């Protein structure tokens, strides 16, 4: 079911980095990792908690569809991409944390609480601030954690709406050609040690779907690109992606 | 509401090639076309009716999912994508015609003819074989009317469910990368003259989202991969894509 391959330990060697790749392939229903432990260690999710923030805000309402127009707060910050209106597909796509610490804040703690249960969320633990508690509250999740999360999504299989679940999963698209569709979140753990980078999502071939889910050491934000570059790395060498 | 812009003209004369590319601003509701004459002309929609054709076997429950698994009927037809299982994403990528002609059988005259008219699709005939008019039977439309059509599926207002509709746009994903999401069918009339080729869908940006029907004289499959290259230099002219 679960098998280790060492041999990616490179990839991240080749960076001065260390870190996990989980890969699940669905049609075969088996899975692939070079640390079996650290694919089962818990961190922060951080952004990659949006996939269940946005399935959790539209499937109550706060969120209407994926149109609707999160309007800047005037405040200016550090990432300029956040300093404009947003939808969720652009939301999602920057990572724009303050318009889903607005979306947290409407849920509220009880609502936030009863969904992650029944998600079945990593440590299902809201613990800490209503609006940051996945980037410094008490919540946990395992990159394989990740994937059976991600593979109930795949399959509308949550208990939202299906339309709110083909909602985020269109909000997570970031890559698609002739040869594969990358359907994915990043994520940047920086408040509470060890700051990690996240990648978690799927890529959907014509015949399969392979789930993944990778963290790895991120002291800086100028390593952050390395997570793309090392699971395409995986990918490329697993014959997955040419 | 149209304005016509024959300096594009220039991208079809280096290629050998004649043909029409119709624009559609969305956010300022206007239109833009080198040849005006032409974006009204109605020609056989070819495999662009994949479109609809998928709508209404979704919302008829022909088509259960886009997972669901079409088996090969084992007759070895000259496109070699052909000649295997398929699913709704990939009959559509790879244009799988005996797919859909199943698709139609299925239908059925009488439901084909009644949802085309709620679709107000084209001239709304389907004389000829249920399994083929779009290929060579009397429907016919033109390079607005497909925007037309288009922007009603965009916007989830086609006479059918919004699932339906949400499931037919994923299957459309051709091409997304971090400036722009591409949703679009190709189609290649070769049954009756004139044979033409054609595009159509749509270019989703951050704020905006630009609509295009493009078709153009193809004698030969040679020319076929022009359909996409005309298309993207325009899109370059008009700085919608970099
Ligand atoms: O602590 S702050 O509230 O100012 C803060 C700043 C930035 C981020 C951040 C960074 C990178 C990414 S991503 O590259 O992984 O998508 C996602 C989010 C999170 C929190
Ligand atoms: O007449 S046949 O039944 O043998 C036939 C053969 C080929 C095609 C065809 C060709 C190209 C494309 S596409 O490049 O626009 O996707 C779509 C469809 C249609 C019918
Ligand atoms: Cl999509």
């Amino acid at each position: 079911m679960w098998q280790e391959n060492k041999s990616w330990n490179a990839h991240f060697t080749e960076h001065k980095s260390q870190g996990v790749v989980v890969l699940w392939n669905e049609n075969k229903q088996q899975g692939f990792t070079n640390n079996l432990k650290r694919a089962n260690q818990a961190f922060l999710p951080a952004s990659t908690f949006k996939i269940p923030n946005s399935l959790i805000a539209l499937d109550l309402g706060v969120v209407k569809d994926e149109h609707q127009v999160f309007k800047w707060d005037g405040q200016t910050r550090d990432i300029a991409t956040w300093n404009r209106d947003h939808n969720l597909i652009t939301a999602m796509k920057y990572s724009v944390v303050p318009v889903y610490q607005e979306f947290a804040r409407q849920i509220g703690e009880a609502r936030m609480s009863k969904m992650l249960h029944a998600f079945d969320y990593g440590n299902e633990d809201i613990s800490g601030n209503v609006d940051s508690f996945w980037l410094d509250g008490g919540i946990r999740i395992s990159a394989t954690e990740q994937i059976s999360f991600l593979r109930k999504l795949y399959h509308n299989k949550l208990h939202v709406s299906e339309r709110s679940q083909r909602i985020v999963k269109q909000a997570m698209l970031t890559e698609a050609n002739g040869d594969y569709i990358i359907r994915a979140k990043t994520g940047y753990s920086t408040r509470i040690e060890p700051k990690i980078g996240w990648w978690v999502g799927w890529v959907e071939l014509d015949d399969n779907v392979w789930f993944f889910a990778m963290n790895m050491d991120m002291p800086t934000s100028d390593g952050l690109g390395l997570r793309q570059a090392i699971t395409k790395e995986v990918l490329k060498q697993e014959k997955i992606i040419p």
